[PDB]
């Protein structure tokens, strides 16, 4: 995804509400079959599928428009992406604890993507997708052909 020429119909998308709010993970399908095919052996899953995990999105406090704030609480972990755009691309750290580059994107109107990829090695690159289903916030993590899907329920 680029398009950096002649973005001024794709200058800013603001965030549907639908992903707006804080969620709380209800469950999760396939988890440990991603986390193999990611490179994840027994310890980090005994970790990883234990985690339990509480997502939040909301409007920027940066006081700029059209930006969002969204962290990633877990046991074990946290994240916070300070003001973030869709199609953008920033510095941050990931669940893997490293301070490496991200890109958000708004594939389509009822998925944004979460992409990290870490500054020591680029390849080894991992995706969430942030999909709504019913009342829920429905992530999608495919790897290897492996698709988990997590599913978040609000607060
Ligand atoms: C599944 C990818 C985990 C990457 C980091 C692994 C090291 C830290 C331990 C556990 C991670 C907990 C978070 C698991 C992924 C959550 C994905 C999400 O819902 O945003």
């Amino acid at each position: 995804m680029r398009g950096s020429h002649h973005h001024h119909h794709h200058g800013s998308k603001t965030l549907p509400d639908k992903f707006l709010g804080t969620f709380k993970l209800e469950r999760d399908e396939n988890f440990d079959e991603y986390l193999k095919a990611r490179g994840y052996g027994w310890i980090m899953r005994q970790v990883i599928k234990l985690a339990g995990v509480t997502k939040k999105f909301r409007n920027a406090a940066s006081g700029k428009p059209d930006r969002y704030d969204m962290e990633n609480l877990t046991t074990k972990k946290d994240t916070h992406h300070k003001d973030w755009a869709l199609g953008e691309e920033f510095q941050d750290e990931a669940l893997d604890s490293t301070q490496h580059k991200i890109t958000f994107d708004l594939k389509d109107p009822n998925t944004l993507t979460e992409t990290h990829i870490k500054v020591d090695d680029p390849t080894d690159v991992e995706t969430y997708e942030y999909r709504r289903d019913g009342d829920y916030l429905v992530m999608k993590m495919s790897w290897k052909g492996v698709s988990t899907s997590r599913y978040y329920k609000k607060q």
